[PDB]
């Protein structure tokens, strides 16, 4: 099954799931010289205030805290998107250093970690269907770096250790993912994929300039955090990241000049 070890990592994932060759692959560098500033470009509206969390999983690749996306509460509208996209679940992506774990590069750097808030499209119905369509999500993507430590962060943290190993769950109420926000909501957009099997080729991605900073011991924490289950050999979650895959023939839009 695949993963991020050397023998079922993201190079061998082709193997099984060959739109990973495909023509809108993710994540990309992000060239910041070569986006083009679009004036058409709307302002991004996140709005989260009626956001409901239920719970919080390990499915053995990453964790992801999951919302009741059965009405239109939280939702993402405006920027490049036609239409309204309801929050189902966030997750990270990290390194086992701080000077890997990104997704997206800007510039080919990478950052610490890379948080992923997934919403699909509500024209759709149901998630399982909208990822069978190219306008189907949008993931808003947000840096992470090693500094001070996010308050808003910190409620995440705690419950990890109740969710070690893979399979494990979490009841995970109340909690307010405006936290985890920067202050600036300029962004680069590009029409892209999950960065996970299956792959599949439904996301606008909308990545914002400006990361949020988390703390040494914030990260530390999320690389207690094992792949395997458990009474199985520990395998440290880390590294969870795919790399950046060719740009072919799309173009990276900015939000601001
Ligand atoms: C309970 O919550 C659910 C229920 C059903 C599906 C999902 N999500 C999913 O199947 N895939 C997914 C999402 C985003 C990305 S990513 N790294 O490109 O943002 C990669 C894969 C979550
Ligand atoms: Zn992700």
């Amino acid at each position: 099954h695949w993963g991020y070890g050397k023998h079922n990592g993201p190079e061998h994932w082709h193997k099984d799931f060959p739109i990973a060759k495909g023509e809108r692959q993710s994540p990309v560098d992000i060239d910041t010289h070569t986006a083009k500033y679009d004036p058409s470009l709307k302002p991004l509206s996140v709005s989260y205030d009626q956001a409901t969390s239920l719970r919080i999983l390990n499915n053995g690749h990453a964790f992801n805290v999951e919302f009741d996306d059965s009405q239109d509460k939280a939702v993402l509208k405006g920027g490049p998107l036609d239409g309204t996209y309801r929050l189902i679940q966030f997750h990270f992506h990290w390194g086992s250093l701080d000077g890997q774990g990104s997704e997206h590069t800007v510039d080919k750097k990478k950052y610490a970690a890379e948080l992923h808030l997934v919403h699909w499209n509500t024209k759709y119905g149901d998630f399982g269907k909208a990822v069978q369509q190219p306008d189907g999500l949008a993931v808003l993507g947000i840096f992470l770096k090693v500094g001070s430590a996010k308050p808003g962060l910190q409620k995440v943290v705690d419950v990890l250790d109740s969710i070690k190993t893979k399979g494990k769950s979490a009841d995970f109420t109340n909690f307010d993912p405006r936290g985890l926000l920067p202050e600036s909501l300029d962004y680069w957009t590009y029409p892209g994929s999950l960065t996970t099997p299956p792959l599949l080729e439904c996301v606008t991605w909308i990545v914002l300039k400006e990361p949020i900073s988390v703390s040494s011991e914030q990260v530390l924490k999320f690389r207690k955090l094992n792949f395997n289950g458990e009474g199985e050999p520990e395998e440290l979650m880390v590294d969870n990241w795919r790399p950046a895959q060719p740009l072919k023939n799309r173009q990276i839009k900015a939000s601001f000049k």
